[PDB]
């Protein structure tokens, strides 16, 4: 399928345990996929101070379109010193791996595959 409907852990940034995905872009967002088909990927949302308490490369999610299913359509687009390789809409957050961190909330999404 090109989308799949997925239930994000939101995490608060100081609970993260591991706070990025790699070292790389290409490997930030290969690892960011894998996590989330294999349903341990989290979501921090943004505000000021998170970035700089997390990794770079950082990978968002980002809306893709204006919902089905109450399931936002998202991509993937990852940021490196200020450059970002990806297009897409408002950030819904900042992926993370999700080792058994305490969730706030869950984001409902559709990922774009």
């Amino acid at each position: 399928k090109t989308h799949v409907q997925l239930s994000l852990p939101v995490l608060q940034v100081r609970d993260v345990l591991v706070r990025g995905f790699g070292d790389s872009v290409e490997e930030v967002l290969s690892e960011a996929r894998q996590h989330l088909k294999d349903g341990t990927c989290g979501l921090v949302e943004v505000e000021k101070g998170v970035l700089p308490q997390l990794e770079q490369p950082y990978v968002f999610i980002k809306r893709s379109d204006a919902a089905p299913h109450g399931h936002v359509m998202v991509e993937l687009v990852a940021e490196l010193e200020g450059i970002q390789y990806g297009r897409s809409g408002e950030t819904l957050g900042v992926l993370v791996p999700h080792v058994g961190e305490i969730p706030v909330a869950y984001r409902k999404v559709l990922l774009r595959k």
